């Protein structure tokens, strides 16, 4: 009953039909059921959980964690603590096994949560075949009709191809291939110095690869990152051994008879042609919304120029019982962003209020040091003409960071010049990813720098650097720097 | 000859040194007197900093020497402990941070006077240096920040050789074969776990029925103890120590019995760590001559501006009531000197977090289930296990849970209790929530980054507010 795979082809009735089981879709489906909707979730892949669980956040963070520890043991860190080892060897098969075990446990966990919440899981390719109808086509050629009051499109994203360079997941890989390399490549080129490219580059650099990322724009870490943070981050990564060719375009790549790859590059504006050689080429120039063969054209739901489905503040498409959330709509392509939109979307279906402040959605890069930010960058505040002040506190002056010999970076707080309102929080250093959620909570309430400075933060913690940067922004001066 | 000052701070621990810096930043001509050879007090020199350094280093030793790294494909043939080097890393951190305080004093024009400070008049402090030389400070206000000392165990003499306080245990020269810990509070569990990881056979003996000290939630404490026992840390709860004998062969015979009486036995160890408590330190400060009486536990009573009964003489930190924690002392110091300058003075001690830096960590803020039951408060519970958290699962580090206690009628968060990875950092988001009077629904609606451990905090609040989390 709760699983409808090949051979289960009876017609189904539902209140809410969710197409896709990524962070947006599977959370929307659970919550819709908890709200009392008869809920169906359609997924074409053999496991639930979408991009993030299967080929995304989860496997990448596992390899970031394990490769950091390899670096701690293999490099200078453990020796400096009196932990003396004869020979530190990499067993990549086992490291990859730890990654795969986490993914399996969590995709099985979604299946369990669907059963616990009475979500009907239809395994098949969903196509919208009427304003109130979704048809799922299964692996055996069977079809199953779902008559449904509401439809929630959560069909996610795909890798953006690079014209003329064919990803084969062998020597020319997407993030998916790069998460499962069978051996550490001697040299790797990464096209795109965005979040995903920097994370995957750092993983393989730690494990022994010579890594260069080639990026068309003039900074690392993607859109909206604060420029000071990005420059300092880049400098720290270069000191680790991660090389960057910014303001550079790739014009082509050739797989050679010796098995290596020649990548032709030039200045982004033109000139300075060069060739660089690698063993593995990772193509991560972007990701884009996935709506293939969903029936949107026949419904009249037109896409925006970038392939996104336009929606209103309730996440309704122009057809008011058909909704869309997550990577298939505008906004940052992030798992927690998709999840939050899914929840508020189905809460709205049930009569509740619908509101999300995208100024309060954090971004995180899970390198070491981590990078995390929420709210506005300095460049954004300048663009918008908003007057602001700055407080900074370096982790070199934080007691927890210093005691652990882990002192890269700073916290930077941007406050409104006259009102002391926190406008943005930018963290470069240990624990940034966890710390930014304290900032997100402050932004929710419209808190001031003075507010945060008055909160008693535990000593010794990295979070004290966040407190002190807010004190500096509010009073002009921190205590410990 | 005499120094003239607006504010004279006696003691340079977390309360005093922060108070001195802030007072100078507010425009007070400020003096800080310290009797010890370095600044930073108990926390920097024999407290938080060396203890967290050995906790970090011993945890990493455990990961390399045990099963954890091998399961990640990080294969090492022989993992050996160099305790001398581990202690050097600890000492290097302490040295750097105590030097940082001296630099900050210079940066902020805080005059550092080295000596034993005695209040010798309502407006005068005299510092006596080790050779008997004196420095008199004539001062408008005096801020007592003289801190704490170890609480002795009657009949057992700590000598920092085989019977140690936390100070001796932070600098043992070799791993003891067998160590007994008197007191399973925060300090004892931390230092016991350090030495257990490094190879010692460790038993903590505790008079009461739970570990982790006053105010810890009982469910959290029981689950925490279960995890530590699985690691190899042994506990004798509901057990009293009646005496300890230093033997001719250098070992220690410890006599114990059931806390209520009966079941006498003797256990033998190489090192006995005595950590039953800490107590305020005011010795030879001149309080009796001024007429400043102590409360029955030795604390200086103060008003909400931290004034003693002599209103230009103040006290903050471990020498006054409230939780004996570094961040508590620092906040009291800051607001005390802000008050001297005319500003508002508020601290909500229900919003002061506690952290135990074991692995797993423990951290909490607000009220325990037991405190709410005592006070007659009607509440609801939300729980979320780290086994269901994506970041924890991805790191293969899934012990524990977040437990949220909410008010039934208003949905206000009354308490947050975390057992597991990242608890110490996570509790600061919880302290912000309590300071702001957040509801469980508030936190559940805040977009937390995915995957982060903090999502367990979000989900436990969702469970308390709505009745059900998403991922469990
Ligand atoms: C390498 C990598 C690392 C990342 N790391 C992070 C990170 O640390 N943090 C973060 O927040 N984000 C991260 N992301 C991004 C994150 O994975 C996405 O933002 C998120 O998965 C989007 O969720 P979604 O539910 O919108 O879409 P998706 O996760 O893409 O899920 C869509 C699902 O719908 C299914 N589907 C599509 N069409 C149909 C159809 N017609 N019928 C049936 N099923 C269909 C697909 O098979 C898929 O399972 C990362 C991404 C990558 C690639
Ligand atoms: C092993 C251990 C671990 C700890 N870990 C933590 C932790 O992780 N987190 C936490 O929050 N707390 C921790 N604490 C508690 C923390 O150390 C104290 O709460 C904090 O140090 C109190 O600060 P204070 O400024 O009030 O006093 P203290 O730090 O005790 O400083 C008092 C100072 O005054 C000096 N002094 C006293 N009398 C005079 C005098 N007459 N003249 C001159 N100088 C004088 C002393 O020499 C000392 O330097 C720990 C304590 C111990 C023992």
């Amino acid at each position: 009953v709760l699983f409808q795979g090949p051979g289960a082809d009876q017609p189904i009735d539902a209140d809410v039909t969710v197409i896709g089981s990524g962070p947006g879709g599977y959370v929307a489906a659970i919550k819709a059921a908890q709200l009392g909707f008869k809920t169906v979730c359609i997924e074409k892949n053999e496991t639930l959980g979408g991009t993030c669980l299967n080929v995304g956040c989860i496997p990448s963070k596992a390899l970031l964690n394990n490769s950091h520890y390899y670096h701690m043991a293999h490099g200078k860190d453990f020796a400096s603590r009196g932990i003396e080892m004869s020979e530190v060897r990499l067993n990549l098969d086992k490291m990859m096994e730890q990654k795969s075990t986490a993914v399996k446990a969590l995709t099985g966990g979604i299946a369990h949560l669907f059963k616990q919440n009475k979500v009907v899981h239809v395994n098949g390719y969903g196509k919208i075949t009427g304003k109130n109808q979704v048809t799922a086509t299964k692996a055996d050629g069977g079809t199953q009709v779902i008559d449904t009051k509401n439809i929630l499109i959560a069909t996610g994203s795909e890798v953006t191809p690079f014209p003329g360079i064919t990803i084969d997941e062998d020597t020319i890989v997407s993030s998916t291939g790069a998460l499962s390399l069978k051996k550490v490549p001697e040299k790797m080129v990464v096209i795109g110095a965005g979040v995903i490219g920097v994370e995957l580059g750092s993983v393989w650099q730690r494990l022994g690869a010579d890594v260069t990322a080639v990026e068309f724009l003039g900074h690392v870490g993607g859109v909206g990152i604060d420029m000071e943070i990005s420059k300092n981050f880049q400098r720290i990564l270069q000191k680790q051994g991660f090389k960057f060719k910014l303001n550079t375009k790739v014009t082509g790549a050739t797989k050679k008879s010796d098995g290596k790859i020649d990548v032709s590059i030039e200045a982004a504006s033109g000139g300075k042609a060069e060739v660089i050689t690698c063993d593995v080429l990772l193509v991560c120039i972007g990701r884009r919304p996935f709506t293939k063969n969903l029936g949107l054209e026949e419904l009249g739901i037109e896409l925006d120029p970038r392939g996104r489905i336009p929606v209103n503040t309730r996440f309704q498409t122009k057809i008011p019982n058909i909704y869309a959330i997550g990577d298939v709509v505008a906004g940052p392509m992030l798992a927690h962003k998709a999840e939050d939109e899914g929840i508020i979307c189905v809460e709205g279906m049930a009569g509740g209020a619908v509101h999300i402040d995208y100024n309060c959605v954090p971004s995180v890069i899970y390198t070491h040091p981590e990078v995390a930010w929420v709210g506005k960058s300095e460049e954004q505040l300048k663009e918008e003409g908003i007057e602001y002040k700055v407080g900074k506190f370096p982790f070199a002056a934080n007691s927890r960071a210093k005691t652990n010999a882990d002192t890269d970076g700073m916290v930077k707080i941007l406050g409104q010049k006259s009102t002391d309102r926190v406008l943005g929080a930018h963290i470069l250093g240990p624990g940034a990813g966890e710390m930014v959620n304290e900032a997100a909570l402050a932004l929710e309430y419209g808190a001031s720098c003075e507010d945060i400075a008055g909160v008693c933060h535990a000593h010794p913690t990295l979070s004290e650097a966040f407190r002190e940067a807010n004190l500096a922004a509010s009073f002009g001066k921190s205590i410990n720097f």
